[PDB]
């Protein structure tokens, strides 16, 4: 009844998830046309199946989004019983508000486009804003890296019982507090004004920078400098989504981090060759379990504060 | 061509809004049946009209929301050209995420109901979350108390050029940092562990607690003590939405608040009498302007 | 697969229905906030379940309606397979038309709000207007008290073979005729102009007043007076929905009824202490069977003219 | 800015409506293909126009409904600003409840089709059920023959101040009681057990059978006998919708009807010739007024 | 779980399909009212069933379409689990475009009306335009006569290895080429300007006229004349839909065809008495299998190029 | 009251369109973030305005489509009165049928996205399929290059009164027969078996290959050889949409094409330099006229 498909050829995560469910990845014939439009062909009857499409890590976001939609489309008109998208890193998630400007809420637009395409259910990890669930009318299971993050912290940072959980921006207040309270440790908060301000004691402690995503890495670098200027022993940075476009690898390789930790919601294998500070958590068991629970009607909640 | 309608009782804000525009509020027959139902009769023809309903303050949010939806409805089936709802304080607005629970996103449910009721356009002020603008597919105009708050602060706090703007929770980091940045002064945050924790420098300076809304004031009155214990010279509390239910009023007088400032997005005339330090910024002109500018095709965002 | 929930704390009817299906009521954490908004929390995974929400008898209709919706909402985004509302007494049902006025069709509005909230199916009893089914696009099973009413009449009114079934208003013509024809007895019809007019013979017979709902009871009282003025032996009044707000208890206790019969679509236990003329039919087996049939795909029709 | 279009053939009512407004009916090319399909060509540009389609009377309701939907459609995709449908007699209108059967609610299906066809606004007369206004989410304006019926009665029944208004079924209680109340006279109801039963006092007075529509007239012609047997001085039958199919016409002449009054919501010019006593109230001015007032933003409800 | 119903009394095809699935046709009470509106009553609980409505061959298209819709409606509000319409010949299918005119896309309108009525899935055969699938948002299985056509051609035309597959119009280019290529034979193309032009060699070969539908038969007749004027041995005409309104029977009986082949997507029994050139392919096994596959989640594709 | 906005870069067509109407293109801030996202800022107030977005030509169709949807969106939530999208060349337009595969109908998916994005009205040119007008429920106006193609042919092919209009596929029968009929000349079709097959008389006459679009030009360059081998005097190729990706440009110069004519529905200024024989019909006036006539309520279809 359950059928999984991948997007494009960045199929590592999808095949990882497949393996763990004891399934092969469903057959697809997906190619860009000479004019840059995307062809998609579903190479096996999905008629009355519980279909799952895992979003690609290609990098190119619009080519990835049209492909994801077109697949959703193909699968619905082919009489799939239900189409879930496993979208580890939700596109345009940083565009969730107008910000006093005459701007689009592209997070919502995308939310609509997934919905018209024929999506029935959404599985994602760590939405940039919690409220992005509210841009949909269908159900959304937003999973957390937070328990595996806690796992990583405890098994890898000797001084985790005496660290500080810092936010690189004001927006990520709740996220860093929540982790600190569970770890029973202090928290601190960097805000940018062309200068950063730090509130909270970090002196003679290990500072851990927690964010949901890092893109160009300009911020976290400037934030690790600040933390080492205010007397932190050493600095870690943990991001659930490792986007790392442009000068990120350069900014990191130079930057005064001990380690940079990301999940494989985005492909890292290529970035890891050129950057020796990047460690990768595998989140495929979390995504696999989510699908598995979903298909059975078992509680996907048990993953919000437990590592399968 | 324009018509302005009010809510249950709570006419003051509306009456004010209709004044600044030089109109009289529209004829309506709102009442409650003996069995808790909400009864509505539109006392004039709204056919082909640009209508504006201003949300009431009966201090009963389900009754008020229902009356609001029943109005939009009567208007939409009486061939009104358009129905904007002026809801300065958006109902169920803190219920905008599951938060790891199996809980409703009620502000989405509410957005969806206003939508299906026939509301074409929304006007509100300081939405608890900015994202509860993406709950709608109809356009929303969200006004800010931010400029009126600033003006007041400068014109009312002698030491402001050395004051600290303080968030009562962690979830209020962005709102305060903004206010602190415009004023070019320090910011500080408080978090409930319970035991309260304060990050930021508040020693020997005027503290200004800033929240979008206070309900019980429990959190903000604690926030005040913690701030005194921290050695704040004088603590102030600014709130855009003053809900003040339960123990709220008494809790304030029992606190050290030099003053408490709110905008009349909710009727305070009752609670003012029971509280001396309360002070109100009048936001009607801002709502009236946004009504005219919407109607005229004039730039609303300027008021931001 | 089947899960039942109640609304608010008026849980008598809901637990009655639960008992009869051999189920416990699903766990909910429901409280009004200090500002009068309603919190709701579903205290157990409903993921892929056939959920049923039975509408509360609290009395306060708007607080009851938001709560019902919010629950519907919580349950849908929590991936319930299907959400049915068992709404014994449909709110705003008397507002089903404009009545030559510039008024809302609040019955339809409510019908829409249930529908956007995420309702998939509706189970109700004795809609004020049959056409209220037409305010929905989803399926609606409108059940009747009429067979149990007939049961009550036959077992409780000795002279039922020689009674008259009277309508308190013109609107309820079809309802009273239908009962009379099945009982093979006469019918009569009261209309209000500030005076009532009666058409149909009632002289030296037992008059039974049949309505779907009574609220303040002003009408039926004035209608029992009329009936006793036109020579009816004694007067009964049977209403499916016992609303009884305001002076109803006072109007009844004084009023010249032999008995007032209501179903427990609305709580009566409190009203029954202060009013000794109120008898209560239990309709929980009818509602239980309806749910039971629904969940199985058995014919809910068999209840329209049979008492389970 | 306004454009009025007609139906299949059945132009009379439309032509009349367009006259009272001083316009010419719009150019169209409505026909039937040899294989029962309905063909439509809008013979002019309706781009940006407030359009009005007046429902035909080919005495084929499925054909007519389809032609109506195909018109609304062609109009909506040819960029017409708005499409009101003038359907004096709403199709499938008695199919507004299951009635304990597993039957369709077809008037809801029909409402839904007009809706999805692109109709923005409805204008109809004496809806069989008032509730079939809540079938739509677009606004509906329902006109009443009630005032034209009354006027006629007073001006045509000598004894009216002592007459009885009689419902042919139980389901017609509300409509007659209303008419009886305005006239301040007696009301009486009939119910088919079959054997007919009469409740109300009709002895030695003029009886007036009032229904919204008659189809076979079977029920109403019986109703007439029962009323004579009851000792009615003279029986009359008023109907807002005169459908008169099957045996209807002959059944009337075979009855004792002093006269039978209908409104030209349906073409009667054919059936009149075969029936002497039939008399028509002309409701075009009422439809024309409601068209102008809708267009102008003028108060339509006054016509109620 | 599976329930089939017919439309009107033209029940031959529906009962043929029923027989083959080993089912009786579901009970319906369907009659036109005196005013020409259609009554429909579903004479047995379809609650939670997989319902199938096969479209009538009455001839009268609007009376057939309202009836089909009303049935769809009745079935949805009666809580059918899913409503499929088996619409062998899709109504208004020739009205799929504006054609440089201020005209309706009545194919789309119909597509919408089926969709609002409550249709969940569509099963049809040989849409006039492939793109008619795109007028729906629900799934559509468009089946082909083409494999059975190929079957008929091979078993009935001795010279099929040396024939020409001709199009009566320009629109039907792709259709005729595809058949010719599979049969490895030549193709030709008639276009109308008040004169027809033929492109492609037909000389001393058997010409087969292939169209999807023939209505009045004016075209194909004038096209068989042309083909015999350009030296074709004998002419066949194969149409999937035999509409044959008006002078068709007369035009055919006179016309120089060897044979006229139609499927029973439309009733033929009556036309066959008066016209001896009409042969009928039975397509009920193709439709039966389609339903059968649909209900099971088996691949309906296997019928696109195979004859069950 | 009108406002015209452009796409990514590809301003030429827009700039031209805004010229012929006497307006300046609207202020926007379109860019790409370093991580492939599309960023948009509407540089002015579109509140209550009839807006027109003209689709870009960055030669990246997913990027371009997304930027287009993000624009429509920003416009719709900034209270613009209406949003027409001028998409001369409709994206994913050949993906309008499954074609016996389990493939997407992407042009329906695309129609659905433009729709849900908030687009109220579409203007396009020579849709690959006429039916991809029924993909929308909002009205579409489809312009034809047909008259500009004809005019050019007559005014550029000396022998045209004895020429043959040739389809490169079987699926192009209707489009060519039409063109051949207006010109009152012969038509001929080609089909790929592969081996190419030609039906129609092209011997000793000028051949004109006519397609709606060419992408690789592979098919059309073969089509050209087959036509020479058939004894065509001079072959021409007219295309309404010149996509010319991959080997296209080189394939043309390597072919015998006397000339290749395209409309600037796509920027050709780059590919022209690399190809001498390419010639462009300027369709801006036709798009500008259709923009004004839409706005004014003026007859657009005349331009057909």
């Amino acid at each position: 009844n359950i059928k999984i498909f991948s997007g494009s050829s960045h199929q590592d995560l999808s095949q990882k998830i497949a393996d763990r469910l004891g399934l092969e990845l469903g057959k697809v014939v997906t190619k860009k046309f000479s004019n840059q439009e995307t062809c998609v062909e579903i190479g096996e009857s999905v008629r009355g199946e519980d279909v799952y499409i895992v979003q690609s890590g290609c990098g190119e976001i619009n080519d990835n989004l049209m492909e994801l939609l077109i697949m959703i489309n193909a699968c619905k008109i082919a009489s799939a019983s239900r189409v879930t998208t496993v979208i580890p890193c939700f596109p345009y998630a940083r565009q969730d508000k107008k910000d006093k400007s005459r701007a689009p809420i592209s997070a919502k637009l995308v939310a609509n486009m997934l919905s018209v395409a024929g999506a029935d259910h959404i599985i994602t990890m760590d939405l940039h804003a919690s409220q992005i669930q509210g841009f949909f009318d269908i159900p959304v299971d937003n999973l957390y890296a937070e328990p595996a993050v806690l796992k990583w912290i405890r098994e890898n940072i000797s001084e985790w019982r005496n660290c500080t959980i810092v936010s690189p921006d004001a927006g990520g207040a709740k996220r860093v507090t929540s982790i600190a309270d569970r770890l029973n440790v202090d928290f601190a908060l960097i805000h940018k004004e062309d200068r950063m301000v730090l509130v909270g004691d970090v002196k003679d402690r290990v500072a851990i920078l927690v964010d949901d995503m890092a893109d160009t890495c300009g911020t976290i670098c400037h934030a690790a400098d600040k933390l080492l200027s205010a007397g932190a022993t050493r600095v870690y940075a943990i991001l659930t989504h490792g986007i790392f476009s442009g000068p990120a690898i350069s900014r990191i390789n130079n930057a005064c981090f001990e380690a940079v930790v990301v999940t494989n919601t985005i492909p890292q294998e290529d970035k890891m060759k050129h950057c020796s500070k990047i460690q990768v958590i595998d989140i495929s068991m979390i995504l696999a379990e989510a699908i598995r629970r979903t298909h059975n009607g078992e509680s996907v909640s048990y993953l919000f504060s437990h590592v399968p």
